[PDB]
């Protein structure tokens, strides 16, 4: 009963899940063919953890992008909640890091440019992510990076509602979107060093050094690199480098000569005519209120074929249903 | 990174497999035997859940019985290194196919039974048995799991008795759960199912089912005695390893009894081990024997599985 809803749409394969709640379900989207992730969680073993579930829905319902790993599809049964998520078998940024020494800076640049796209738009729409971490960051068939879990969440100028400490900003360890400049810094060094600039056996001692603030410049770190590191890791939030200057920075710009481009290539109020067309000729009624209907954005079984649809039309298959 | 540094001295890294908030699992290869390895990885979020589940999983030792390497403690972290299954859950194969033949289940249950004798011989009742809770091995071999409910769950496969506040409880109930399991092997989906949680509970005490067309009347029969809903009137585990059912197609009851000793130690590993350490063989003997879960009884039980799938003795 928990999945007769589910199987009508999706055609479910292997099990890169079983977690705890939370286990993914590969999973094909049965009319247009695209290979979806499925979240599966459950509505009564989940504990006082709920409220991160749909913090997490609320936030991805409102947010589109190129970086961030996108949602499709919410379906709620009895005992479990379902979000039908973007396909990243390409692992976390975490595996690459860990597999690998540490890497070049030509490297980390071109992987740090897609963390700094994500970020500042997740910023723009007046969220903070609140857990940047290289785990929370997955790989696609493409080799491009996604922004996953938003089960922590901000609205800093909304209404009243931690993660990885080694992450953690001093601020935010005695209590905005400066804590994730910190924590871009922290991710900056461990792709260029290989180790973290503050660790320690014990958790005490690591906020001891978050607060103070020191840390090692390793001798193979460019003076270009060390700059921008000391802009990122400072303790005083107002004294940090803000995202308008992180956008053009000079050792952000080496190589490539234009800004990082943050605006979002994936719309919410421009309508594809491709993909109207087809899900018009499929449902088999006109445009004008086909167009209506999909504005509604409800994050159903037409939300899902539309944007799947843009995914399929992008990939450079064409735009057909069944 | 301080949190990886003792478990990479003895790991290599590989897939990322099942993110969830405190637990993650990853892919590893154990260096020294070459043999592959489940960790899981506790973000240290119901730390007495992961402490009973290892205490369990530190005194059972079982061929049906997912088996426990080697636990590391760090700042942060708590590692368990457990056994390969790379063969999914029960689940996804009930799912994946409508429902299973008869002797199809029969091979499944024989080995759900075997594991859950022995959890019960050993003063342990799990309390959340659930096809999620079953993982197969690259050898298709059916593996226990998650002991962090047991005692010395999921509603559906709950007990009357467990709803409504037991007077008291354990093995009985976990009964009632191999009977529901039974029953979902066999028709594909469950005894008592509803759109509400509190619609579920009313259905579990009348205890009344439906009994499809193509169950056989020994099918029937045996599924009768499981799902009783007096715990006292429940089939008792000394009848349920030779029923009818159990034997219908095997010459013989189902064996229940650990092939994987605590006492008995194997000499050709003990040997191989004292090669690697330089060690006299006494000593060798009776340090494996204080079972402590560190490097020596992950490379003894890893080297112990190696001796079996045919490759030699050896160490890297
Ligand atoms: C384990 O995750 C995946 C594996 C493969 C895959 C593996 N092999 N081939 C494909 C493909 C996709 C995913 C995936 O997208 N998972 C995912 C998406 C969002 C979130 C999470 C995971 C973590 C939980 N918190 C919410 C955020
Ligand atoms: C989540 O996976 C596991 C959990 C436990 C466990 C949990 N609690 N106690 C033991 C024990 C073993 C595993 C495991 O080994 N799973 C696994 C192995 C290989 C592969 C996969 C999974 C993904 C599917 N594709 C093939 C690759």
């Amino acid at each position: 009963k928990d999945y007769d809803e589910l199987l009508k749409y999706y055609e479910l394969h292997e099990t890169i899940g079983t977690g705890g709640f939370a286990k993914v379900k590969l999973a094909c989207h049965i009319l247009t063919g695209e290979m979806v992730a499925i979240k599966i969680m459950d509505k009564n073993t989940l504990g006082s953890d709920l409220p991160r579930i749909k913090t997490e829905i609320e936030a991805l319902k409102n947010l589109r992008h190129q970086h961030i790993c996108q949602l499709y599809h919410v379906l709620e049964t009895a005992n479990k909640i379902f979000m039908v998520l973007e396909y990243c078998p390409g692992g976390e940024l975490f595996d690459y890091i860990i597999s690998q020494d540490r890497l070049s800076e030509e490297e980390t640049r071109v992987v740090f440019r897609q963390i700094v796209s994500a970020v500042a738009y997740v910023h723009s729409q007046g969220y903070a992510h609140r857990d940047l971490k290289p785990e929370n960051l997955l790989f696609d068939e493409y080799h491009k990076l996604k922004l996953i879990d938003f089960g922590l969440c901000a609205k800093p100028k909304g209404n009243k509602d931690c993660g990885a400490l080694a992450y953690a900003a001093p601020e935010l360890i005695q209590g905005g979107s400066e804590a994730d400049v910190w924590s871009m810094g922290i991710l900056l060094y461990v792709l260029m060093c290989g180790f973290l600039p503050f660790d320690d056996d014990t958790a005490a001692a690591l906020v001891a050094k978050i607060m103070r603030g020191k840390y090692d410049v390793p001798k193979w770190l460019s003076p270009s690199s060390i700059l921008l590191l000391q802009q990122m890791l400072q303790v005083d939030p107002k004294k940090r480098i803000s995202m308008k200057n992180l956008l053009n920075h000079p050792w952000i710009m080496q190589d490539y000569n234009y800004p990082v481009e943050w605006q979002s290539k994936n719309p919410f109020i421009h309508l594809d005519d491709d993909c109207v067309t087809e899900l018009s000729v499929h449902h088999r009624n006109n445009r004008q209120t086909m167009e209506d209907l999909i504005s509604l954005w409800q994050y159903d079984h037409l939300t899902a074929t539309y944007l799947l649809l843009l995914a399929k039309k992008a990939r450079g298959k064409p735009v057909r249903l069944r």
